């Protein structure tokens, strides 16, 4: 059925990639498909099953900005207000003229994608935001950061007055059913946590780091993701708050080309070529600031548009997209480090061949 559209097309993919193993879950109306594939270590040929936990690496981001968009609908965030106001420590920098909305769209005056070497903790962190100065205009250009969206969840947590973590468990991922998602991997479960393979073919798997919680931390299912894309996508039994929460999350805040940079989430209109996703995943859009206009009139959550949000760690690939007018969406994890030229044309091809585009 749907299996006799995706089965050749992952099949084809894991092969000309070299991927261990893959979990798929495909969400419409009619129902969720989950399948899996191949193995969860490539060593011991563990098989890819329903608790197999991926790494997610960048597409935790998406995670940090629905939790913050919850606060923002609970009174108690707001994104337009300086990032200062909610973390005081910070008063007198640059983040006096930053916003959360410019952290959760990447507009956050040039924040840099890594934390750098110097910064090892949470005060030598806070330091390190308090000298920083900008380098590029905030809000009129885009860079993609891990400073800036971790800097996001702290911001959040202090807002809710409450530690990371623990919050977004009992606020996101519990409310949407998504327990097995997890920042940190407990005993039990490790033997159905994936081992990952960088692009030289070695295992690998992700280290702790500053911020890894906010920026690119957690490790869950496919179907665990597929309740997200669910609620977004309005499929969901969800709470009215939670669900306007996901639904903000969707807002086109600014235009970047052709892309339309919402919270965290990325998306194109219809009809959209494969060629302006693979540019949207490229060097040129992630590796390089690009001019960013704030959208005037704010969009509402458009119904006609390919949504999308790649994630990777070293040895981690998946890949969301959604497309909210055929209430439509595919999670792809892998246990490899694929490129995102693949990753666009096996959603594109997935998709395609089920007549949702
Ligand atoms: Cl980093
Ligand atoms: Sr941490």
């Amino acid at each position: 059925q749907t299996r006799e559209v995706l089965d050749p097309i992952v099949a084809s993919l894991m092969e000309a990639q070299q991927i261990p193993g893959m979990a798929i879950a495909l969400v419409r109306p009619e129902g969720t498909t989950i399948s899996h594939y191949g193995a969860a270590d490539r060593e011991t040929g563990t098989p890819v099953d329903d608790d197999t936990l991926f790494e997610i690496g960048s597409l935790s981001k998406t995670l940090t900005a629905t939790l913050a968009s919850l606060a923002e609908v609970e009174g108690k965030l707001d994104f337009d207000a300086p990032v200062s106001r909610y973390l005081p420590e910070l008063e007198g920098s640059a983040f006096d003229d930053i916003s959360g909305l410019n952290l959760g769209t990447h507009t956050g005056g040039g924040l840099p994608l890594f934390v750098p070497d110097e910064v090892t903790d949470r005060a030598s962190l806070m330091a390190w935001y308090r000298e920083w100065q900008p380098t590029e205009p905030i809000g009129e250009s885009r860079t993609y950061s891990n400073l800036g969206i971790g800097l996001l969840g702290l911001e959040t947590a202090a807002s809710l007055d409450g530690e990371f973590v623990p919050t977004m468990r009992a606020k996101v991922l519990a409310p949407l059913g998504m327990q097995d998602t997890w920042y940190d991997v407990p005993e039990a479960r490790m033997a159905d946590y994936a081992m990952g393979e960088d692009k030289d073919g070695q295992p690998t798997r992700v280290s702790p780091g500053v911020l890894d919680d906010e920026a690119y931390g957690i490790k869950t299912t496919a179907a665990d993701l597929a309740k997200l894309v669910r609620a977004n996508l309005h499929l969901a039994d969800v709470d009215a708050e939670l669900q306007q929460a996901i639904d903000a999350t969707r807002q086109g805040h600014y235009r970047v080309g052709d892309m339309t940079q919402a919270l965290i989430w990325e998306q194109y209109s219809l009809p959209v070529a494969p060629e302006t996703l693979r540019a949207g995943q490229g060097y040129d859009m992630i590796l390089e600031p690009n001019a960013a206009e704030a959208l005037e009139p704010p969009q509402s959550p458009r119904d006609d548009v390919w949504v999308n949000k790649t994630g990777s760690t070293q040895g981690f690939g998946g890949y969301i997209v959604m497309l909210p007018g055929k209430h439509t969406g595919l999670v792809m994890l892998a246990n490899k480090n694929y490129p995102n030229d693949a990753r666009v044309e096996a959603a594109y091809r997935i998709l395609s061949g089920l007549g949702a585009i």
